[PDB]
């Protein structure tokens, strides 16, 4: 709350004026987008009301939990941004993999949000690239043998 | 890689780290399974097989 | 070096109290973190403080 007063020349307080209400960003994400690709999964929350000092962190997880305080200590940081690219080498497509995100500004934090996501489910948009090529060469003794 | 950290104030020494490429074996390709036709061949098999 | 004195009503100046200190950005990288992949190197270098 804060409170004004007038004064005349020597100072003598007037009748207070006082106006009370709140500051917080607290910030929860509305909703989140997960984009598959080649062993990787392109995400980016977005929030109702935009705000230019929020950034959001996340977490990577592989098997889900049944606690939201031992978050910190269950899952990985892995950054905090706009978006994110998750580009690994150990994930397989298919599996599923879970997205702990959170907002962040200079203030303090947000609530937790839970999203699921997979890479590319096989399907054809990444095999028109062989087209008369892959000859000899790339095949093994298996070739030689049937050969 | 040289990495050096910098900031308004200033900058910083230099960090040399080394990189590879990874280099898995039969998982990095499980995406192609059975997925190769005769369009996708060498001419030369596609005239002997 | 900050020097702060204390004047009274007429201003006559008080004994002197000096406090000194410096600043830096150092933020030298204390190691390095990469990770290999397909035809790619993620680069995610940490430092100490």
């Amino acid at each position: 709350r804060l409170t004004v007063r007038a004064v005349n020349a020597w100072g003598q307080q007037g009748d207070p004026a006082s106006v009370s209400f709140r500051i917080a960003a607290p910030a929860a994400p509305s909703r989140i987008e997960l984009t598959p690709g080649y062993f990787q999964i392109t995400a980016t929350p977005h929030l109702a009301v935009y705000d230019p000092t929020v950034q959001f962190e996340f977490w990577f997880s592989e098997k889900q939990i049944a606690d939201i305080r031992q978050v910190e200590t269950s899952t990985r940081y892995l950054g905090t941004a706009l978006y994110w690219i998750a580009a690994s080498i150990n994930i397989k497509p298919g599996h599923d993999y879970y997205f702990y995100i959170r907002s962040v500004n200079t203030v303090g934090k947000s609530a937790f949000v839970e999203a699921v996501g997979r890479a590319s489910d096989d399907a054809e948009g990444y095999l028109d690239f062989f087209k008369g090529k892959i000859t000899e060469s790339h095949l093994g003794k298996e070739l030689l043998e049937k050969v």
